[PDB]
């Protein structure tokens, strides 16, 4: 029984950072076979005229206590690529993967190439994370772990004024309309995920947290016409069959369960909690309730 | 910027992670030089008596794709205690630690030997912790990182009837009046952690959440009035110079702090949030927020 927000296993991942310093810039890094991979800022604004002006020797990158030798240098997108003459002899199976807004990833947040912590975070609607980072944490990345494979889907790169984080996929391709220069770029407006707090009242009934259910029953268009009020994302029948294992193992029809969300929005929580929470949770996905309530 | 429960990385722990299986019991066990510690209930009443019936060849090891030969077997309180002929080569500088209520500790849950998750856990003061556990985690452990030390403080045993979870440290005492066999035990009476309320708001502090201050102050002693009819624990002195540093960064005395504690206990959060909860949380140390916040 419980639920939490629960990350991956983060050895994996733990045994690719290293330390990439190039003049005073000092960030994290991660090594695959013989690429490091890091933020192109590292070099610092016309990055392929600041990275033509640069040779292998300006790059300092440290694997622990063992320094590494750049053969090669490259750009992609926001990410710089340096070849090494030394294939990680750590590095798992691994993807390179881009994710949907909604979807939850694990990051190992990392200073200096040493990994501090992991947690647990959902890339939201307008594409930003709701992170923990600190200064010199660029380059931690985020991943999710299937069987033994080691899905990276998010690498860091800076944070907004309102202090959410931002960040590109590993092929240097930010998430959202921004970049990695100084501008007056600040987060759109944002709207919670409706599927995964529908998910997360799944988790909560198979957890024997009952008191939001309910007899009634609503059409899926009649629930998004309420969503809508509450900045909730419309629900499509698409996602009533993803929340389609979840309502067999309780029993609970999606629309069902619609319809104690659109009571909880409306009267709110009156004192109680759900899963020891006071709010509505929108960072598990359907998939993450099937993992930890199985 | 942010905040968020933070879990110690967790691979110095899931190199040591094996599994043990004893009959027709297998659970999870920790490989630390030549030996595997794990919940005696794999030999499964007088455990002295069940023991004394075993041979070295009844433990089954495995460690990943590679059995490991038990040369011998002991018990201590709780804990069984297999001597194998291998060193684990990835051993980490370890200690074995008992941590005190309100302290808090990362939890790699396991299944068959194999990590499937890692997550944050305080010890609640009544020795049972909230966790997240599945059947087959026995034997999955707790832990904190100080630097290159891992310092195990939890090895998991059993769920009490409420859900929440218990079980020893590496000497097999348990935490708590509970005992590894079928009772009626169940968890006593909770009460909120009062220090870790405070650090936190401290982090909200330092995060920008503001709203909950207020210009008043209050005695030691009339704080702790009021938290004992919320269920909260007394705030000593001492808890007062362990916030010290907090409050100087912050600027913002323990005392002045208890008095905005006090008045959102006497009158809710009137729908407002601190660092995106809506109940006041009081699983961070002071030490977690001066970690995540410096
Ligand atoms: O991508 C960026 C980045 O990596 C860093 C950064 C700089 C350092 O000196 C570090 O030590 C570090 O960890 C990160 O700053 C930035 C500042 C911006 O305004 C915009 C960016 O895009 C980045
Ligand atoms: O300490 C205990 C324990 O380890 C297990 C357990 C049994 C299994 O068969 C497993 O596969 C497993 O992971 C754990 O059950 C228990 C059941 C109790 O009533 C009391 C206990 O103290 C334990």
């Amino acid at each position: 029984s419980g639920f939490r927000k629960m990350a991956f296993p983060s050895g994996k991942v733990e045994g690719c950072m290293v330390q990439v310093t190039c003049g005073t810039t000092t960030l994290n890094g991660l090594w695959l076979d013989d690429v490091v991979y890091c933020p192109r800022h590292v070099i610092c604004p016309n990055y392929e005229d600041l990275l033509i002006r640069k040779s292998n020797h300006n790059f300092l990158v440290q694997a622990g206590n063992v320094q590494l030798r750049v053969i090669g240098h490259s750009m992609q997108n926001c990410v710089l690529k340096l070849k090494v003459d030394t294939a990680n002899p750590k590095t798992p199976k691994y993807k390179f993967v881009r994710i949907q807004p909604g979807q939850t990833f694990s990051v190992l947040a990392c200073y200096n190439g040493s990994p501090s912590g992991v947690y647990q975070c959902a890339m939201r609607p307008n594409f930003t994370i709701k992170g923990s980072f600190l200064n010199g944490s660029c380059g931690s990345v985020g991943f999710n772990i299937d069987y033994d494979c080691v899905s990276f889907c998010y690498m860091h790169h800076m944070e907004l004024p309102t202090g959410v984080h931002a960040g590109t996929d590993l092929e240097g391709n930010f998430y959202g309309p921004f970049v990695d220069r100084q501008t007056a770029q600040a987060a759109g407006t944002d709207t919670t995920i409706t599927v995964n707090v529908l998910a997360w009242l799944y988790a909560a009934v198979i957890n024997g947290d009952r008191w939001f259910l309910n007899r009634f029953t609503t059409t899926l268009n009649d629930f998004n016409l309420v969503a809508m009020k509450y900045n909730y994302e419309p629900l499509t029948q698409d996602h009533v069959d993803i929340l389609g294992p979840l309502s067999a193992q309780t029993g609970i029809a999606v629309l069902d369960m619609c319809a104690s969300l659109k009571e909880l929005l409306q009267n709110g929580m009156n004192g109680r909690t759900i899963l020891g929470s006071a709010l509505l949770e929108d960072e598990f996905t359907p998939f993450d309730v099937v993992r930890q309530c199985s």
